[PDB]
């Protein structure tokens, strides 16, 4: 409802459709008229080779983990070794299992050295890799994202300490005057272009600056929105000071974040402030998000929500 | 290099076990003499399995996609197959491999191709669910520091882009300019960031430790900045213009919240990663140009003792 | 798309016509019938081939690098190593297979491992010798482009941060002074810089052609900025604030010298070159805010037209 | 001449070890004891591959020029197939040379086929890739470097235009203020490790201003050298400039320009600058370049030129 | 009356004027104070030059 260009959060596609495939699956299975027997092998043998494997990636990954033992895992070896192998425990049962199994099941110790030999070839050439339609999912799921980070800081640092005294500021300064009296609401400008003037009527010259609101220390803007070259209303208007540091990030080198991440990010920091705003006590309906991206008048867009 | 504690950027221990591994592993199949012609195949026949594998866990983690593609991926089909399949003509490629890797060779353990279709995706939907392929943590802080996705990488930024770079040009002269207006000792140059492992960080700094005291309010957008002595046994030692840092701030009332998802684990090694980030914008950064040094400590002591080592 | 005559960024077509090679050359795989196992390991072969023959040519190449590790390399060897070998964990890891696949697998053409070792140096130093494994352009020009190895790379970088970030932002301001104090039409708010591809750089922008004549130069370390009026049929229909490119100019001078190295027609290949990297710097750039426009032309017209065009 | 961290112009140490290292593997293939028909024609074959090799590589690149050829070849094929294929005939002549004598040394037609897949694959997985080792040394010889660019036209624009008459502005000066003359050069100083303060004094405390040298507008700023507390030199210093826009070139993202290569040219643009100011009529031995990297005394350095 | 720039260059620096009317610029010439009358109202200011309101008038006509 934010913007037609924001992403939802991730839903169930992938378990749905793998419901799907699953199904029709099974089907085809029985099509082919062979005893499951040696499907249950199959698997089974499948599976094994993957625990197998696990446990060489977690010590290919421990070796550069050995020495990260003073620095990450508070000294302690048992924490080390859960990182790289997961639980101990349930893992640990899985590496028993496949063994116990793999000599019951019809060479033994070849396979463990091309298998190792194997593991290698996904650490060495990178065939295993994540693709980044997955990394989005763990990163987001988990948030971990430069986003949440850029939100959370926002509304812990500027939104909740003047959207208390911000409706008060505005009484004030309505009274003070007579003017078309100013909205009691805070509207945040969210470029989603991440393209942020240092003064508003460089967007659009039918916005112009009209006043500043009486006063730790803010000052905050009163545009006169004009329409047809008459006043059509008031508000206090705002850009999202982060949507300027993710933009200043894609231009430095050193921040590893590129413009087609910037966009991505960008898009999250705006999902993740309503997500905020929606459940803050400080929000009572005195702030109202605005988001938009130039395919524009950004006066009309304020009087959309006004 | 700040402290004993902060972790180091991964090294390549990883491949570092792996060729040795390997060294381990062409003796190994030198030491049993298998016949070498089958097993060319078998490495590559299990690597198309893997490849294959590949193409059914990522059209079902295409499905959802297919949904986001007009906001999340601007409306185009190529910008979704790419962010779920890697490059496609690299990936496409692998594909056709291990198809012909598997439609027609000779291969003594392992179904017909057609066959194994069908085990694949029964195969693949099981991990799927269960997550039984789940993301080991130690992988997922090693992909997310390489591929900067941690949350503390942003801070770290933020803190940088706003505030220290428009105070770091204008912090000589105006250190510069009380000390000329003011007494005889003198206050250092440099600034100086406090980063308590902890992110315990009390509003007022005086009351860390009796030992740092408040003194003046640095002369100048409003850039309030306090000067700070260090009283070492009731005389002078130092004088620094000392504060705390935000985002570490914003990092202990995130994780107090529960509308962020912020254990205190994570908080913990956020705590630590932002150290490190905001050590390496600063090591390269103009206007950091010795121009600011970073304190970080984990309280278990005086904050004090700290302090006036770096002076 | 600032002239037809500029080049686009390399595209993928490469790979893309890559696969279908691959995917016809499969077809033939399986329409002569030859067994799969012989395929795949020749296909092992032939790749086991030109891997192992990229160590002894490494070697060769390190052997002038040995004396480059105290000035080229920092003194460290392993950079040496992966600068010549490329990535020593990995391509060690591809030599490591090759070895093993050709000291056990059967080779039924091509000389044994204690045979092939003899020729494969042979091929290798002739090609070194008599330089046959040349690098066509079109691979140099690919390389250059893509890893940004050229110097127009570097001139218009070296333009913008020096001359266009100190003068963009102020030149808006100078231009409304310029319009206010004055009532006599009115000058555009953009400076439309003109970039002649032929290098053809006069001193006097008047003398290009007859309908650009100076008016006034405008009024602010030191940048002087000439305004010139557009005589369209000896009426004034626009004026605005123009200018030459000073490294496309620098560029037409380096062409001239003779130790410089620089044909007449690289002249041409890093003149279209940088007024694209220009304009993919200004279009992303923030001081360049609608504020700076681009006016490339290739003489075969008046260059007053597609000023005028631009207006 | 200038340092010992500047690389010298590429010798011939590959020659001189390669032909050597040749001599001890010629030595072997008399050791063998093999017939010398099997190894002749072992070896045309080799070459024959390569030639399909190219061939295939450079028509595959072929197809993608289809694009540029009205851009980059003036809308002319011949340009276009030269550019990939090399020579139009030698390379094919090549090939029909290396195709007979495929034939006729002793399946034919599914050696063809596999020999193309096989190319396919060194083009889109990229095995075969360029090392930088010759990268820099293919670069290095077609003078296709960054700081190439700005090192030649640093002199064409602003060494070749104040070089003439700074001695007269140096001997104007020298009469005017009596007692301690400047020295007649221009020092321009080049920090290679590109770190370059507005002022010399932030550098080094040892270093003091004096004055700006009478003057488009030139401005050059003359700078004491003092030694312990006394006057040592005094000296025009002026930084080069690329090295300041060199180091902020790697510091956006847009530039594609690593750490490394900032390093790697601050060493080439020196040294590019050495041989323009060795062999050019605006050096009179009135302008020595200063190049020192931190591992110091940058105010004794100078004094070291004096 | 508005500063336009100075006039290029012991250093002698003067300052050139617009000459607005009604908006426009009508004449462009150089616009120096006599400094000397400046001495004598900073004369007339201190008590010790004996110097007084009158005397700097009729002192400044006479100049
Ligand atoms: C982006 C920098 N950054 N990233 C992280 C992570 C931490 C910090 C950081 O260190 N910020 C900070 N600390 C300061 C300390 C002093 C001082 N001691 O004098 C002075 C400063 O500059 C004025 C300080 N600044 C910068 C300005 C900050 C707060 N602020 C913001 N929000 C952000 O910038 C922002 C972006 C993201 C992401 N998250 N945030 C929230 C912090 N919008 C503002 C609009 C107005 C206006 N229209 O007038 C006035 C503001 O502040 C004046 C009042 C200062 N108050 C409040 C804070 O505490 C000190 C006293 C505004
Ligand atoms: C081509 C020379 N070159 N190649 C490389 C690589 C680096 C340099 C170089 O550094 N040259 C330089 N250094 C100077 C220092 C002084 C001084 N007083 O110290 C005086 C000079 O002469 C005026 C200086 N010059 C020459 C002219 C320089 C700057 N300038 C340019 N630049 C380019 O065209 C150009 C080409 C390439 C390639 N890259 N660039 C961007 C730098 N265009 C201009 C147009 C106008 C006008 N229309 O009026 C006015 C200019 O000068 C006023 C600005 C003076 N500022 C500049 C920097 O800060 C201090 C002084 C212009
Ligand atoms: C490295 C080595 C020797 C190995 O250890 N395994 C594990 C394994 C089995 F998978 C199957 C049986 C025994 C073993 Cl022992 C393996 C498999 C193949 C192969 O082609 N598997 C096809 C395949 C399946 F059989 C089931 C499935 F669900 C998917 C699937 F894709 C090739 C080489 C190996
Ligand atoms: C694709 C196919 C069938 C092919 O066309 N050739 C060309 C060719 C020769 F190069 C050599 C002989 C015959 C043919 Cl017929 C080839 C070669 C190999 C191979 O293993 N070459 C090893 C190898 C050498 F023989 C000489 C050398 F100096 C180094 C070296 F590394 C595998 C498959 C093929």
């Amino acid at each position: 409802s934010l913007h037609p260009s924001i992403p939802c959060p991730r839903g169930h596609g992938a378990q749905k459709a793998a419901l799907v495939l699953l199904s029709a699956c099974l089907v085809t299975l029985w099509g082919l008229g062979e005893p499951p027997e040696h499907t249950l092998r199959y698997l089974v043998l499948h599976l094994a080779s993957l625990q197998l494997g696990l446990l060489l990636n977690g010590v290919c990954s421990l070796a550069e983990e050995l020495r990260h033992i003073h620095s990450r895992y508070r000294g302690s070896y048992w924490r080390t070794v859960r990182a790289c192998l997961g639980c101990p425990l349930r893992r640990g049962a899985l590496l028993l299992l496949s063994i116990y199994f793999y000599y019951s099941l019809p060479p033994f110790t070849w396979m463990l050295a091309l298998l190792g030999l194997s593991q290698a070839l996904n650490i060495l050439l990178g065939l295993k890799g994540l693709a980044p339609a997955e990394i989005s999912a763990v990163c987001e799921k988990g948030n971990f994202n430069v986003a949440h980070g850029l939100a959370w800081s926002y509304y812990i640092g500027y939104l909740r300490l003047i959207l208390p005294e911000l409706q008060a500021r505005i009484r004030t300064y309505n009274q003070h005057y007579n003017n078309g009296a100013v909205s009691q609401r805070l509207y945040i400008l969210l470029p989603l272009d991440c393209g942020v003037p240092d003064n508003l009527s460089m967007a659009d010259p039918n916005i112009r600056f009209l006043d500043k609101l009486p006063q730790r220390v803010y000052s905050n803007s009163i545009y006169e929105l004009l329409e047809n070259g008459q006043r059509a209303g008031t508000c206090v208007l705002e850009y999202a000071t982060p949507l300027q540091t993710l933009f200043a990030m894609s231009q430095y080198s050193q921040a590893g974040f590129s413009r087609e991440d910037r966009l991505e990010q960008a898009k999250l920091f705006c999902r993740t402030l309503e997500d905020i705003l929606a459940d803050a006590p400080e929000s009572q309906n005195n702030c109202r998000l605005i988001a938009y991206q130039e395919p524009f008048s950004l006066s009309q867009e304020v009087l959309r929500h006004l």
